This record gives C-alpha cells, sequence and structure tokens, in this order.
C-alpha cells in the first residue's frame, strides 16, 4: 500500500484530510477519487466516525493536463448529492487530487459539460480550482 490523502467527512460534518493506505495503482489520482465515493471501496477502511463524500456509483474520468490542471469529469450520479454538501464536494474533491505532484489545480465536468456552477444549488466555480479556495 501506499499513504494517500482521502478529504473525507467527519463525524462532525467537516472535510478533513485523513491518510488511508490504498493499494499501488498506475492511475494514482483516479484512484483517490475513486475512494472517496459512498459505497465504494473506501468503505472498508473508513476511520472512526468518518463518511465518504460523493453519492454511490459515481464514477470519473481523470485527466491530467501538462499546465497542473486535472479535468476530472463524473458520470451522472455525481449529481446525487445533499445540497448543503455542495462546496465541501468541490473541496474534497480539489483537495484530494491537489495532493499529487502533477496536479495544482482542478476543472470540473460532469458527462463531459464543462461545469459553470455545481448542479444541485448552483455554486458557481471556476476552471482551477485549487488549496487556495
Ligand atoms: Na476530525
Ligand atoms: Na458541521
Ligand atoms: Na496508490
Ligand atoms: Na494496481
Ligand atoms: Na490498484
Ligand atoms: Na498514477
Ligand atoms: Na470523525
Ligand atoms: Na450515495
Ligand atoms: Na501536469
Ligand atoms: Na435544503
Ligand atoms: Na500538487
Amino acid at each position: 500500500t501506499v499513504m494517500r490523502e482521502l478529504y473525507l467527512i467527519d463525524k462532525n460534518g467537516y472535510v478533513v484530510a485523513q491518510t488511508l493506505p490504498l493499494p499501488k495503482s498506475e492511475s494514482t489520482a483516479k484512484q483517490a477519487l475513486e475512494y472517496l465515493v459512498q459505497g465504494g471501496p473506501v468503505s472498508e477502511i473508513l476511520p472512526n466516525g468518518f463518511r465518504a463524500v460523493l453519492p454511490a456509483d459515481t464514477t470519473v474520468n481523470v485527466d491530467i493536463k501538462k499546465d497542473g490542471t486535472a479535468i476530472a469529469d463524473f458520470s451522472n450520479e455525481f449529481k446525487n448529492y445533499k445540497k448543503e454538501d455542495e462546496q465541501k464536494i468541490v473541496q474534497s474533491v480539489t483537495w484530494t487530487l491537489t495532493q499529487f505532484s502533477s496536479i495544482d489545480k482542478v476543472k470540473l465536468r460532469i458527462n463531459g459539460h464543462e461545469l459553470k456552477e455545481m448542479p444541485v444549488g448552483g455554486t458557481p466555480i471556476s476552471d482551477d480550482l485549487s488549496r487556495k479556495d
């Protein structure tokens, strides 16, 4: 296994970094996002009191560009979150991706559509989400 940060939601509802041991992978950014999905492989290794963040059955493609941007393009299930978790989800995805050496910012898509706003509640989002946010 390899130590990775997963930005999970704790017993008090906060998005908090947790270090988990993930199997070795040739697509580590995608893998880390797969370990944020409710009901996915993180389920067996969640630390006490923590939960996963992305809706069940969400899948994703991560395309890492030469400028440091990771384009994370989610399946339609990604729309199935609770409104009030909208910004926590953006933060979790952003912080989880930007741990990697080749990613310093994030752009979100759903079903290959570019996102100006998150779908459930309309939170505006830029194409250069980063830890500065
Ligand atoms: Na905590
Ligand atoms: Na809270
Ligand atoms: Na890994
Ligand atoms: Na592997
Ligand atoms: Na693996
Ligand atoms: Na990789
Ligand atoms: Na907790
Ligand atoms: Na779910
Ligand atoms: Na890069
Ligand atoms: Na509401
Ligand atoms: Na980085």
